[PDB]
């Protein structure tokens, strides 16, 4: 329901090896979900310690377009991974980073490999899980809400579960409720 044009100038194209999915670039950082620099066989048991060591800046492909931004920093802070890079977005909004409960509403920004492709009301369910096919392989969309002219990011998506239903973080890279990304 909200307006999505100043969040759409913020998605961005994040690849690692084989795996692409959606960031969020704000300033010179990049957000998206830790498990982009997972494999197949890594995704069952991971040490995303020892990956993250494994991985140097050139395996990240960030994407704005046709614009190609240069990763020159990555950590890690909880289940997000924050690339930095070498610009710093000149469309950044004003924002913060709230979390939400279930049953409150915010607006999701499905895109896929970077395109903004719908934007939808939900809320989460009580069990901290979104039901619906809308986020369907749109692993790094964010959810906002706008408080006049400040959007506040409150939503990442990072997996869909075998009941079809969706899991996701805040901005600081805690999930809501019990999951976790193995």
């Amino acid at each position: 329901a909200f307006p999505s044009g100043k969040v759409e100038g913020c998605m961005v194209q994040v690849t690692c090896g084989t795996t692409t999915l959606n960031g969020l670039w704000l300033d010179d950082v990049v957000y998206c979900p830790r498990h982009v620099i997972c494999t197949s066989e890594d995704m069952l048991n991971p040490n995303y310690e020892d990956l993250l060591i494994r991985k140097s800046n050139h395996n990240f492909l960030v994407q704005a377009g046709n614009v190609q931004l240069r990763v020159i920093g990555h950590s890690m802070q909880n289940c997000v991974l924050k690339l930095k890079v070498d610009t710093a977005n000149p469309k950044t909004p004003k924002y913060k980073f709230v979390r939400i409960q279930p049953g409150q509403t915010f607006s999701v920004l499905a895109c896929y490999n970077g395109s903004p492709s719908g934007v939808y009301q939900c809320a989460m369910r009580p069990n901290f899980t979104i039901k619906g096919s809308f986020l369907n392989g749109s692993c790094g969309s964010v959810g906002f809400n706008i408080d006049y002219d400040c959007v506040s990011f409150c939503y990442m998506h990072h997996m869909e579960l075998p009941t079809g239903v969706h899991a996701g973080t805040d901005l600081e890279g805690n999930f809501y409720g019990p999951f976790v990304d193995r």
